[PDB]
């Protein structure tokens, strides 16, 4: 689980957003596992804006942050899971680490900011869902 917050947003993996988080939708992609929901709170989290390859992830399953290279989000083959059936998910980053479902969530940071958020794991990869390019999340 885990969540990004900024300025009047929370950005969540789609697959784990709540009944309030869809009640307050502002913006979803499936084909990211991306949902945006409206927070009356201010958010003070600082998205990068940047084309980095390097930085460091939370990973719950092991309480550890860990730094990593990771590839220019793409489009890449998701195998089916009980929220999706087998499909290509866009805007995907990958490092070799460790990742178990619920690190989804866990934030991924290089020297600018929250580059995305933990999405998809397995065979000893870890995947990001970017929001980097997400510009209207700063106004
Ligand atoms: C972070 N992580 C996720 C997994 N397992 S997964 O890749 O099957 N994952 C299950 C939950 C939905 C994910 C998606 N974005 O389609 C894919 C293992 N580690
Ligand atoms: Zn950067």
């Amino acid at each position: 689980s885990g969540a990004i917050y900024v300025g009047n947003y929370r950005v969540v993996n789609r697959h784990l957003a709540t009944h309030n988080d869809w009640a307050n939708l502002v913006w979803e992609d499936s084909s990211r596992d991306l949902l945006v929901s409206s927070t009356t709170a201010q958010g003070c989290d600082t998205i990068a804006r940047c084309d980095c390859q390097t930085g460091v992830y939370y990973c719950s399953s092991r309480r550890k942050h860990y730094p990593v290279s990771f590839s220019k989000p793409s489009l890449i083959f998701v195998e089916a899971s009980e929220y999706y059936p087998a499909r290509y998910q866009s805007h995907l980053m990958l490092a070799v680490g460790h990742s178990e479902p619920g690190d989804c969530g866990g934030i991924l940071r290089c020297q600018h900011g929250v580059v995305g958020i933990v999405s998809t794991g397995g065979n000893g990869l870890v995947g990001f869902a970017d929001v980097r390019d997400l510009l209207w999340l700063d106004e």
